[PDB]
């Protein structure tokens, strides 16, 4: 069922960025075979902004070489490529949550009490009302205790995943 990961990770993708992808690629592709060694997979990856960790590299190179080719065709690479660039977006948003909320738990309590919660969303010039606020604030405090955690935070920015 490669065949069907391979077809889901060329729909992920524009066909621009595929071939723009592909003309890294056949950079390490010499006898023109549409395949790399697995020697090079990581500086493919790098060269186009992934940062695959050596142990996540082994566990690829591992997957693909099963039969001792000593190599990677186009299609299992941007299997490969959607997985990291996956795997690294999620990564950069929980990062940026964690900074939102270290910003936005302005007295560093560890909480966004109702008042923070209130200073926050006016300063964005948006129309809302204290009932409004306060709104939120109850939907998003799960044990109501009347102040929002990093946890009820998360729940707040993400919804139902
Ligand atoms: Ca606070
Ligand atoms: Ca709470």
């Amino acid at each position: 069922s490669m065949t069907d990961q391979q077809a889901e990770a060329r729909a992920f993708l524009s066909e621009e960025m595929i071939a723009e992808f592909k003309a890294a690629f056949d950079m390490f592709d010499a006898d023109g075979g549409g395949d790399i060694s697995t020697k090079e997979l990581g500086t493919v990856m790098r060269m186009l902004g992934q940062n695959p960790t050596k142990e996540e590299l082994d566990a690829i190179i591992e997957e693909v070489d099963e039969d001792g080719s000593g190599t990677i065709d186009f299609e299992e690479f941007l299997v490969m490529m959607v997985r990291q660039m996956k795997e690294d977006a999620k990564g950069k948003s929980e990062e940026e949550l964690e900074d939102c909320f270290r910003i936005f738990d302005k007295n560093a309590d560890g909480f966004i009490d109702i008042e923070e919660l209130g200073e926050i969303l006016r300063a964005t010039g948006e129309h809302v009302t204290e009932e409004d606020i306060e709104d939120l604030m109850k939907d998003s405090d799960k044990n109501n205790d009347g102040r929002i955690d990093f946890d009820e935070f998360l729940k707040m920015m993400e919804g139902v995943q």
